[PDB]
């Protein structure tokens, strides 16, 4: 929207002037292995400060050979490295704007604490952003520490190759490009971390790796392959996991249709294709990359071109040997604490798609293209196929005529709750008791918002969509100082405080927490049929998670099929 373009564009400058204004003039100087960083005290607009470290590298810059390869270790250097200022993201489309941004200049981290001396080694907190693997950054006008640095932790935001620049996949094994870079980064950034918090006041014993979205996938994926074994501690997955439908893909015959959309003009091998991509522009690459899919991949429903994949042949770096389903059989993080919930209404995410093609609710029919792949047959016309829409329909049209509201209730399902339920059941056949708690977020507010509100046209429509929790976990250029007494400050106090206590004990539950006094918050056990959750709203209360019934219509499709479920 033109109108919500200006917006923004205002808030932009506001921003930057704000910054200007919590910026103090006290900077300071820690070591990292590399060498020494300057970082700067900020104040919030609640007169907290913290001190900020942006721009630390945890690997080479990925240009010129080092294109499409996992990362290298970073050069050290003499002196001290400023980190006053934030580096650039990863080339990307701007989601608002519309046009590339970034650079391939960007694997850097950001570390904040409210005190680099402190009296004992505090819980590490590490956030791996989402944005489906093609958009997303570490920049504080999304990420601002803000609220967790009222507290006695050291909060890390990483960044990592997004899009086809970080997800090439070529079956060539001379190549060197097996896949999932951005994937490597990001092990890449944990091993610094592990390595470099004790410089900042964290605890290398005690680190939580947490992620929205994509950003919950790759926490996932983090858990699950063996090159981050026992590198942290505690896990929270917040609205994904790596067995989601859209978490990964097996892209390494789209390289070649990348090139063909960026001029290439030779054969499909993978020398050829490589030699191509590797002197492009990356600002044209991932331009293109929107139009990758073919014709058979969208009507197959493949959500992205490219992204995690399992890796077709093995090297030093690999992270996903097989496909995550088979990792979960021997992965060391199902033995870590690990926290996992979604939101109350996760498919409002869909709203402006469902208003630029309305049709979409005609799928609702027979529901057949919702039925798991592994259950469908290739046409989708056997008799088995349509009873199995026919339980997703009965699960969620609930008037005579579908609505947008059924469908977007049915992309919960889909994409976050009924992918949560498949993993914790596949989850109790490979880990020796170790818990899993579970939250729903379903705090509904318009006072306090973040940009995934504006991407959807959310303005006015009430309900609490996918990604509307990070409002009260991270400062946002659109945020606004709070009353103490305002529901939205309260939400934000609970949410950072139930983060840092299970981040801190592998227990999400204190009683210092305002109104969690009386909650009783079990993890779940193989032998629960119905899953209880902490369900936040203006009160904090265990309740039955809501959406089981429906997730029950969703596991009867394999009543029959049960070796796949």
């Amino acid at each position: 929207s033109l109108m919500e373009k200006l917006k923004w564009k205002i808030k932009c400058i506001e921003n930057k002037f704000l910054n200007y204004r919590l910026t103090t003039n006290e900077t300071v100087v820690a070591e990292t292995e590399y060498g020494k960083v300057k970082g700067v005290k900020r104040l919030t607009v609640y007169d907290d400060s913290y001190y900020s470290f942006e721009g630390i590298p945890y690997a080479q810059p990925p240009v010129g050979e080092l294109r499409f390869k996992a990362p290298q270790r970073p050069t050290p250097w003499d002196g001290v490295r400023d980190c006053c200022n934030h580096k650039d993201k990863s080339v990307q489309v701007d989601f608002i704007t519309g046009k590339v941004c970034g650079s391939e200049d960007c694997l850097y981290l950001s570390v904040y604490t409210n005190n680099l001396n402190p009296e004992t080694k505090r819980p590490v907190l590490v956030y791996i952003h989402g944005g489906d693997f093609i958009i997303g950054e570490n920049h504080r006008d999304m990420y601002g520490p803000d609220y967790f640095i009222k507290k006695d932790v050291v909060l890390i935001n990483i960044q990592y190759r997004l899009g086809a620049l970080g997800f090439l996949s070529l079956n060539s094994e001379d190549l060197n490009v097996p896949g999932n870079a951005g994937l490597k980064d990001q092990v890449m950034a944990l091993r610094w971390i592990k390595n470099n918090c004790a410089n900042f006041g964290g605890n290398p014993d005690n680190i939580t790796v947490f992620g929205e979205s994509a950003g919950a996938a790759s926490t996932h994926y983090m858990m699950l392959t063996e090159q981050t074994r026992g590198l942290f501690h505690r896990g929270i997955l917040m609205s994904g996991n790596a067995i989601c439908p859209w978490a990964n893909t097996q892209c390494q015959h789209r390289a070649f249709t990348l090139a063909k959309l960026a001029g290439y003009k030779g054969e499909d091998n993978d020398k050829d294709v490589l030699e191509f991509l590797m002197k492009a522009k990356p600002q044209d690459l991932i331009k293109l990359e929107e139009k990758v899919l073919t014709l058979e991949e969208r009507t197959n429903m493949v959500v992205f071109p490219f992204g995690p994949t399992v890796e077709p042949y093995q090297t030093a770096d690999c992270v996903l040997p097989k496909h995550p389903r088979e990792m979960v059989k021997t992965a060391w993080g199902n033995s870590i604490p690990t926290m996992m919930g979604n939101t109350s209404y996760e498919g409002l995410f869909f709203t402006s798609i469902l208003k630029q093609m309305p049709m979409l609710v005609k799928e609702l029919e027979t529901c057949v293209n919702f039925v798991p792949s592994e259950l469908a047959d290739a046409e989708r016309t056997a008799p088995e196929t349509l009873e199995m829409g026919a339980k997703i329909k009965k699960a969620h049209v609930t008037g005579e005529t579908p609505t947008a509201d059924n469908f977007m209730d049915l992309c919960s399902h889909i994409y976050f709750w009924f992918p949560m339920h498949r993993l914790l059941q596949l989850r109790f056949y490979h880990t020796s008791g170790t818990p899993v708690y579970l939250y729903r977020f379903d705090f509904d507010s318009e006072d306090l918002i973040n940009p995934y509100r504006i991407m959807r046209s959310g303005r006015g429509v009430k309900g609490v969509g996918h990604a509307d929790e990070l409002t009260y976990f991270f400062w946002n250029q659109l945020a606004k100082r709070m009353p103490k007494e305002s529901r939205e400050y309260k939400t934000i106090e609970r949410m950072t405080g139930i983060w840092i206590q299970f981040a801190t004990t592998g227990n999400p539950y204190s009683n210092e927490i305002e109104g969690m006094e009386n909650v009783s918050w079990d993890p779940i056990k193989k032998s629960d049929e119905v899953y209880k959750c902490l369900n936040i709203s203006d009160e904090l209360k265990m309740i039955d998670v809501p959406e089981m019934d429906k997730i029950k219509q969703w596991e009867s499709m394999f009543e029959k099929h049960r070796d796949l479920f």
